[PDB]
């Protein structure tokens, strides 16, 4: 039993809700919140920009030190950093950005990072400003993640379309 509330159950391990991931994280304070990161951990917009703003830019400061030490992530890769005031940990995961020409096949590799954590709060990878089809992203999530994932979908219209079209 966990403190996630109001989710629709899609499968044995995947749950979905129309919610702002920032507000969800502040309420639940989960062990792991997933960020829709880029390889440089530049948290300028979308989910990443919103999460960073909620940390008063502490996420960006930590991220800049991480990159200075380690260099950029791989597309499809991830790193674990602090969750600041939002969660214990933040799993920064890089899904392919279709608006940069990146291979959508890497979306499965991106979701595989979730399997290293027993429970996560997460957005749909590569959705929003990353330019991928969110229905497809949900399909890959369900077919790849085996741990317990609680998906927050910000757009209410998009949430209803994902539920109604789910197979
Ligand atoms: C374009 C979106 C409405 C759809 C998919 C992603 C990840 O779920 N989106 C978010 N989902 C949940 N919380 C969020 N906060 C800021 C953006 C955001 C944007």
């Amino acid at each position: 039993v966990n403190s996630f509330s109001g989710y629709l159950k899609l499968t044995d391990n995947v749950y979905i809700k129309n919610a702002d991931i920032v507000e969800e994280a502040k309420k639940v304070k989960p062990t792991v919140v997933v960020n829709a990161a880029n390889v440089y951990l530049k948290h300028g917009g979308g989910v990443a920009g919103a999460l960073n703003k909620a940390t008063n830019n502490a996420m960006q400061v930590e991220s800049d030190d991480y990159i200075a030490t380690n260099g950029p992530l791989k597309v499809g890769g991830s790193c674990v950093l602090s969750g600041h005031n939002l969660a214990k940990h933040c799993l920064h995961v890089v899904g392919p950005n279709v608006n940069k020409g990146e291979d959508i096949q890497l979306l499965k590799s991106a979701y595989e990072n979730f399997n290293q954590h027993e429970v996560l709060l997460a957005p749909l990878l590569s959705a929003g400003i990353f330019g991928a089809d969110p229905i497809h992203s949900l399909r890959v999530c369900v077919d790849t993640v085996r741990t317990n994932v609680y998906l927050a979908v910000f757009d209410k219209n998009l949430y209803d379309k994902l539920v109604s079209s789910f197979l």
